[PDB]
C-alpha cells in the first residue's frame, strides 16, 4: 500500500521484482507524465532536495547537477563526462520536503536528466510509452530503499571465501603463473583465499573448455590449489566462438540457441576468440542450456566464476567491419582530400559497440521475435541469471561465488558487479558507488584499480578492506611488502564482522553501506557528506583518497572512537566527539569509526577464511555495549538456525 | 653567489637565463650524474622531503609520486596519467631537511622520475648530454624560488584592461555572434572588458588576415566594440597556410623563412587551415619577419593577442598521411583478418602529433641547421618572443595583451598562459587552483583556465564554481569548445548569480592587480604555496587545495558538486570574507586551526590574514569605470596597504606615485 504502479502501454516483462503490485488507476501522484512523443516525467525539485540512487552511475551520491543515461556500455575510460557505464539501475528517490522513491521498469535507453538541463527540473525519459513506474512513499529516504529491497527480492548471498582476498591480472596462462602466487603470498604470509584466472585459460579463449597443453590434468591441479586454500576463479565472456567442431558452437547452432539476424541466420559478433555468436539470453531454453555449461568447471571443483564483456561488447561485426574496409578503402585512393583522416579515425571508432549492430539482432522470446536493441539493458543480467539458476537446479544448498561485469536491477539475486583506469579519483569513485549499489540490491561489489604507484595501490587496498569484493587487478612487485601484509591483515581481522553484517543485510533486505543521510537524517551537514560511508549498525569509513595526504578531513554526526588498525599489527583508538575533524593516517594505517554505544569483534590476523579464530574475538567499542554476531559454515544456505546469532558484549 | 651552472656536452643556448652565470669547475653538490643511457642526474629523497615546481604540468604542488615529460604537447585530454601537457618548464626544488633548486636548461624531452619508479629517488634524464644545470642554495624554497625568479627576468606585464572579464568561443564568426555577445553582457549589466576571436574571424584560416565578407570594415567595427570598453582579442596559430598569392605564404617562401625537411623543402604540416608551412621561429630574421606581421592588426585597434597550436600541433604531415593512406589500402584489401581494425585504428592516431614528424623538420640558426626534434620545446617560446619583440619595435610605449599555449622559461618575459585545453570536469577547478603557484615559481604570473571548461557540456553550478576561482586568476576567460553547450553567461538561468561572482572580480580588481604589479616588479611570487608563508607548520605545508595570494589573503575555492561549503585549515587567526550576492560582504573572525565553511553557488569566499587589509572599490561594469579615489578598507583595525597604481596603459612603473599607502 506504500507502493504502487503506474503502467503504460505493454511493458516487456523484465522481472525485475518478485513481488506482484496491483495497476494503480488513480492520477500520477507526482510531477507530469507526458506521452506526446514517447514519455516523459517531469518534476519540478525544491532546491535543498537530494536525488538518491541510479545504482552503478557517473558523479556523486546526490546525482543532482548531471545526465545520466541507462544504456548497458563497455566504456574503458571513466572521465566525469560520461553519461553510460556498465549498469542500468533505473531507481531513484527524491529527498527533501517532499520525499519519494521511482522505479522505472524499462528494458532500454532511458535519460535521467537530473538539473543538467534546468537546475531545478528533474526529466526522466525514453522512446517508447512502454513501461511500468513504481511510486514508493515513506518518511524518509532510507525508508523508501527497504521497501523497495523487500520487492525486487532477496540479494545474491556469497560462500563465506569470497569475504577473503582475491589476487587478478590479464596475463596469467601457466600453472606456473598460478604456482609463483600461491609461494608469493603463502611464503610471505599474506592472505589470499583466491585467484582468478582471465581468459587466457581457456583454450583459444572457447568458453567452457580449458588449455588442454597448459592444463593437462586441470582437477588435480584444482585440488593443489584448494590444498592451500586457494580457490580458482575462471572467466565467462558472452561471446561463444565460431568454430566447426566445438560443442557448445555446433550446439548452439542446431538447437536455435544463438541470437538471429533479421533473415534467421547467426548473428557474428567479434569479440576476444575473433568471430563469435550470442547465447540468446532471453530465451529460457537457451538459457537453461547456456547456464547448465558450467558443470563442467564445476565437476571439475570450480566453486565461482565472473562474467565479462556481457552487455554484451562487440568490437565489430561483419557488416561493420565490411563498411569499414569499404572507407578505407576510398580514404587509401582519394587525392583531393576530400577524405580527411578523423573521417577514417571516426569510422573506425563507430564500430565499436556500435548502436547500428545492436539493431541487427533479436531475442527469441517464447515464440516471439524482440530486436535486441529493445531490450538491450536485460542482456547481461540474464547471462548472470542464466548462471545462477544452473547452479540451484545442479546444487541448490550451496553458494557459488559469482558476480557480473553488466547488469539491470533484477541481476541483484543472481550475482554480485565488479567496477571497471589507475586514478586517485577512482579511489572516491568507487566509494560514492557503494551506497548506491545498495539501494538497488547489489551488496556484493568491489573495484578492480585498471601506470599504478605503490601508494595508490595501498590506498585503494584500504578501500577494498571493506567492500565485500576485495580482489587487486600485484602485492610483491614493490618495497616494503610489509605495508600490502598490513593493508590485508586488517582485512582478514574484520572479516567475521563485514561478513557478519553482510548476512544479517542481505537476509533481511538491508543496506551494508548506506549514505551519512540515511543514518543521521535531521543533520543537515551529515546528509551532504559524500566522501564517507556507514557499515552495518556499527561503523564508519572514511578512506584517504589523495595523494601524499597523512589525513584527511571528516565530519563526526556523533561521538565515535577513531580506529586505526596499526602496520605492526597492533590497533589505536581515540574518542572524537561530534562535529569536523581532521585525522592521521599513514599510508600503512587502515582507519574506521565506531559509533557510540556500539561495539564490534576482531579476530586475530589470519592468512585464510578457513583458519580465522573467531572463538574468542576481542571486542572495540565502547564498554557496556553488545553485537549480534551472524555466523554459518559459509558453505550451504542454512541461513535460519537460531543457533547462527551470537550476542557478544563488551 | 647562491647559484652555480653546471654545463654538459655542448648546450643549445635558449636564453631563458638573462643573467649570465659562469661555468663551476666543481663536483655536482647533490645526487649523482650519470652519462651512461644519455643523461641522468638521480637523488634520494629523505620521507618528509616535498618536491615543488614543473609550472605547467599534472598532478598536484607536491610533485612526489608520478612521472612528469618536459615534452610541449597538444593533448586535449588532461586525465591524471597524462606526462605532458603544453608547457615545458624544467625548475624543480627539493624543500626538506636537505633544501636546494635546481633548473634543467634543455630544450628537449626531459624525464622526472620524482619517486615514480621507487618512491625515494628522484631522477632526472635526457637523451643526450647536452645542458646546463643550475643550482640555487637557499634557506627555504621560497628563497630559492625568488632567487630564480631573479636570474631569469622580470615577468611579463599586461594592460590593466587585461585584469577585467573576457568571453570566448570557438564558433564567432559574423559581426552578429559579436554583437550579441555583447548586447548578451551589456544589457544584464554583467562586467567584461574583453572578447576573444578564436580561428573562424580570419579569411579560411590565413594568419594576418580578417575575413573580407563578414568583415568589410574591420577598423570600424572594432571601435565599434572598443567604444563599449569591449576589446577584441584575435588569435594567431603557428601554420601559415599553403596557397598561391597568400602574401604571408610567398614571403616564408621566397625569403626561406619556413622550417625545412633536410633537402631543403619546406616541411608540410596539416592543422586548421589544411597544409601550412611553420615559420622558423628560431631564426632570428624569420622571427623578426613574423612578428611584424601582427602590425597588420594594431593598425587597425587591436591591443592584444592569443598565440595557439605553437607546440607546434601537427593533424598530419604530407609523409604521415600517404603512410595512412598506404595502411588503409592494406586493410581495405585484407581477406585473411591479418589486418585488425585496432591497428587501422591506431595508425590513425599514431599520425596525430607524431614524434617522426618533430624529426622531420630543422630550424636554420645563423646558417648552422638544427632538428627540430632537439630543440622542440623553444618553438611557442619563440613564436612569442616573436610577437613581443615586434611589440616593442612598433609602440615601445604600451603595454598589450598576450599570452600563448606552449611555453618555456624565458617566455615568461614575452607573454602569459592559458592551461589549455581542459574539460568541464570538476576535477579540473582543482587542477587549474594547484598548478598556479608552480607557474608563479616559474615566472608565469599572468595565467588563468578555460572557465567552465574547455571541452564537453558545462553545468549551469560547474561555470559559477570555476568563475569563482577566476575571480583570482590574473587570466579570467569563459572559453568553449566547438558545438559544446553554450556556456555564455546569459545562457543560463538566474543570471544575477553570475553578475555576482563577476562584480567580485571588478570589485577585486584594484586590490589584485597592485599585487600583480608588486610582484611583477619585485619578482615575486602572485599566488604562493601555503607552505612557502607558514615554513614552520606541519600541517600548513601539504595543503594543496588553498593558496596565499600577495601578502593580504588566501583562496580556498569550493570545487566539489553539490557542496554547499568545503573544508579549510588557517595557520594563523583570519577574517572570512564573502562577497554575497546581494552586493554586501560579511565577515567573520575565524581562529588558527580546522573549520568547515559554508559557501553557496552565488558566494565568493576568501580570507583576510591577521593584521592586514585590502581595498574593495564599487561594482564597476568595465575596468576604465571603476572607481579607485575612495574604496573601502576591508580587514584588521590599524592596518595599512600599499596600493599600486599606474595608468595601466604604459610602462613607467618606477614612479612615487604610483603608490599610496592605505590605513585602515
Amino acid at each position: 500500500a506504500m507502493i504502487r504502479k503506474y503502467r503504460y502501454g505493454a511493458p516487456f516483462d523484465t522481472e525485475a521484482l518478485t513481488e506482484k503490485i496491483e495497476t494503480a488507476e488513480e492520477a500520477f501522484p507526482y510531477g507530469e507524465i507526458s506521452q506526446k512523443e514517447g514519455f516523459a516525467f517531469t518534476y519540478i525539485m525544491d532546491e535543498d532536495d537530494i536525488v538518491y540512487g541510479l545504482g552503478e552511475s557517473n558523479r556523486g551520491i546526490n546525482k543532482r547537477g548531471y545526465c545520466y543515461i541507462s544504456n548497458c556500455t563497455d566504456d574503458p575510460i571513466h572521465t566525469e563526462d560520461k553519461r553510460s557505464l556498465y549498469g542500468a539501475h533505473n531507481f531513484i528517490i527524491v529527498s527533501g520536503k517532499t520525499t519519494f522513491g521511482l522505479f522505472f521498469d524499462y528494458p532500454s535507453k532511458l535519460t535521467f536528466d537530473i538539473g543538467y538541463t534546468r537546475m531545478d527540473t528533474l526529466k526522466v525519459s525514453c522512446e517508447n510509452a512502454d513501461l511500468d513506474i513504481y511510486v514508493i512513499e515513506g518518511e524518509n529516504a532510507y525508508d523508501i530503499v527497504k521497501q523497495f529491497r523487500r520487492v525486487i527480492g532477496r540479494s545474491y548471498i556469497p560462500p563465506k571465501f569470497a569475504f577473503g582476498f582475491g589476487q587478478s591480472r590479464y596475463g596469467y596462462t601457466t600453472k606456473e603463473d598460478f604456482r609463483a602466487v600461491a609461494k608469493g603470498y603463502r611464503e610471505n604470509h599474506i592472505p589470499i583465499d583466491m585467484i582468478y584466472m582471465d581468459i587466457d585459460y581457456m583454450q583459444d579463449f572457447k568458453d567452457f573448455t580449458v588449455n588442454e597443453k597448459n592444463f593437462p590434468d586441470f582437477p588435480e591441479f584444482v585440488k593443489e590449489m584448494k590444498d592451500q586454500e586457494l580457490r580458482l576463479i575462471p572467466i565467462i565472456d558472452a561471446g561463444v566462438k565460431v568454430e566447426k567442431g566445438y560443442e557448445v558452437y555446433e550446439e548452439g547452432v542446431k538447437n536455435n540457441y544463438f541470437c538471429k539476424r533479421e533473415d534467421g541466420s547467426d548473428f557474428v559478433a567479434a569479440v576476444w576468440p575473433g568471430d563469435t555468436h550470442f547465447p540468446d539470453m532471453l530465451n529460457p531454453e537457451a538459457r537453461k542450456w547456456f547456464g547448465d555449461k558450467y558443470r563442467f568447471l564445476i565437476d571439475q571443483g570450480i566453486e565461482g566464476f565472473w562474467n565479462d564483456m556481457n552487455e554484451p561488447a562487440i568490437f565489430y561485426s561483419s557488416e561493420g567491419l565490411a563498411e569499414a574496409k569499404e572507407f578505407a578503402g576510398e580514404f587509401a585512393k582519394d587525392t583531393e582530400g576530400k577524405i580527411h583522416p578523423w573521417a577514417m579515425q571516426a569510422k573506425m571508432k563507430d564500430i565499436v559497440n556500435s548502436p547500428e549492430d545492436y539493431k541487427r539482432f533479436y531475442h527469441n522470446v517464447n515464440g516471439k521475435k524482440i530486436r535486441h536493441d529493445k531490450v538491450h539493458n536485460l542482456f547481461g543480467y540474464n547471462m548472470t541469471r542464466a548462471a545462477g539458476e544452473a547452479f540451484e537446479r545442479i546444487d541448490p544448498e550451496k553458494r557459488f561465488l559469482m558476480f557480473s561485469r553488466s547488469s539491470y536491477i533484477g541481476m541483484h539475486r543472481y550475482g554480485g558487479i565488479w567496477m571497471g583506469k589507475s586514478w586517485w579519483s577512482h579511489i572516491l569513485l568507487n566509494l560514492k558507488m557503494l551506497p548506491s549499489l545498495n539501494m538497488c540490491g547489489f551488496m556484493y561489489t568491489g573495484a578492480d584499480l585498471g601506470d599504478t604507484t605503490r601508494d595508490l595501490l595501498l590506498r585503494f587496498l584500504a578501500l577494498g578492506v571493506f567492500t565485500p569484493l576485495m580482489r587487486d587487478h600485484e602485492c610483491y612487485q614493490f618495497e616494503n611488502i610489509e605495508d600490502f601484509r598490513s593493508v590485508i591483515n586488517a582485512r582478514y581481522r574484520l572479516v567475521p564482522y563485514l561478513y557478519s553484517e553482510y548476512m544479517k543485510a542481505a537476509l533481511n533486505d538491508d543496506m551494508y553501506f548506506k549514505p551519512l543521510g540515511f543514518v543521521y537524517p535531521d543533520d543537515k551537514m551529515a546528509i551532504r557528506v559524500e566522501d564517507q560511508l556507514m557499515l552495518g549498525n556499527e561503523i564508519m569509513i572514511a578512506p584517504v583518497y589523495e595523494q601524499n595526504a597523512r589525513g584527511r578531513y571528516v565530519y563526526l554526526p556523533e561521538e565515535m572512537k577513531f580506529i586505526k588498525f596499526m602496520p605492526d599489527g597492533s590497533i589505536s583508538e581515540e574518542v572524537l566527539e561530534k562535529g569536523v575533524h581532521y585525522v592521521d593516517v599513514a599510508l600503512n594505517e587502515v582507519p574506521l569509526f565506531i559509533r557510540s554505544g556500539k561495539c564490534i569483534p576482531v579476530a586475530e590476523a589470519a592468512e585464510c577464511v578457513k583458519d580465522i579464530d573467531t572463538e574468542n574475538m576481542q571486542l572495540i567499542g565502547y564498554e557496556g555495549s553488545s553485537y549480534t554476531l551472524y555466523e554459518d559454515d559459509g558453505i550451504h544456505k542454512d541461513y535460519d538456525k537460531k543457533e547462527n546469532y551470537r550476542v557478544l558484549t563488551k
